[PDB]
């Protein structure tokens, strides 16, 4: 399946088609999207974002703990959508 993934970004919203075998990041980069990254390997803290709604899955990032996942956070270079998903992004700082 293929789901719609609304980014906010702190320059406004922008709408992109994600696989659900393409990590988020990794389809706003070929979309010429610029997200923010470090790692990309699910062990840090720089691509965080938060889910306004929908689901993802992130098995397999490390960095996040259960009550930050719990609270709607989500590492971007290690998500997959599982649902049409709205994600506010460049959420570092906030996280951090
Ligand atoms: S860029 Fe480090 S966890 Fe995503």
């Amino acid at each position: 399946a293929t789901y719609n993934v609304k980014l906010i970004t702190p320059e406004g919203e922008v709408e992109l088609q994600v696989p659900d075998d393409v990590y988020i990041l990794d389809q706003a980069e070929e979309d010429g999207i610029d997200l923010p990254y470090s790692c990309r390997a699910g062990s840090c803290s720089s691509c965080a974002g938060k889910v306004v709604s929908g689901s993802v899955d992130q098995s397999d990032q490390s960095y996040l703990d259960d009550g930050q996942i719990a609270d709607g956070w989500v590492l971007t270079c290690h998500a997959y959508p599982t649902s049409d998903v709205v994600i506010e992004t460049h959420k570092e700082e906030e996280l951090t």
